[PDB]
């Protein structure tokens, strides 16, 4: 169940239908650390880069009625779904962010091995493609070094 997403993920690639959203600066540019499943519900630590520096923030995102489907209040409330997940390879995710009358979907990659993030890049391609974003709306976050001393 959910408990075997527990452990050390790695932020590959971002989507959104608002590109400010996963901008360097933006609300969703952020980097999964590790999870834990506490109640059922999904805790995440993640990393905020900061002006060279990096907050570290814990998240909970919490069970609904609907399987698959989690509360996140983050920039907003968040409609949380596990779009795809193999838990000891890699996690697509992707959000309904309602945030002062505006309305956005993001998307999320992490994968256990980093050096694997490639072989995951086209299964969320075609998560993004599945929701309505095109592929020209992902960011992929090989050049983001920011928080690198919490990222190990
Ligand atoms: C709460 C959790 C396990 C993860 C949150 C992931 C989003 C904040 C990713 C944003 O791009
Ligand atoms: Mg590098």
């Amino acid at each position: 169940g959910l408990e075997e997403l527990s452990g050390r993920w790695h932020s590959v690639a971002l989507a959104s239908n608002k590109s400010d959203l996963i901008k360097p600066w933006g609300h969703f540019r952020v980097f999964i650390h590790s999870m834990s499943a506490k109640d059922g519900n999904l805790h995440g630590d993640i990393l905020i880069p900061q002006d060279g520096q990096c907050e570290k923030v814990s998240l909970t995102a919490f069970k609904t009625a609907t399987s698959n489907k989690f509360d996140l209040e983050y920039w907003g409330h968040n409609d949380l779904y596990l779009a795809e997940v193999d838990p000891k390879s890699y996690l697509i995710l992707y959000m309904i962010n309602q945030y002062n009358d505006d309305t956005s979907l993001v998307a999320h990659l992490m994968v256990r091995d980093l050096s694997r993030q490639q072989d995951f890049l086209p299964a969320f391609e075609s998560v993004c493609e599945d929701i309505g974003l095109h592929k020209d709306q992902i960011v992929v976050l090989s050049d983001d070094d920011r928080c690198q001393g919490s990222r190990d």
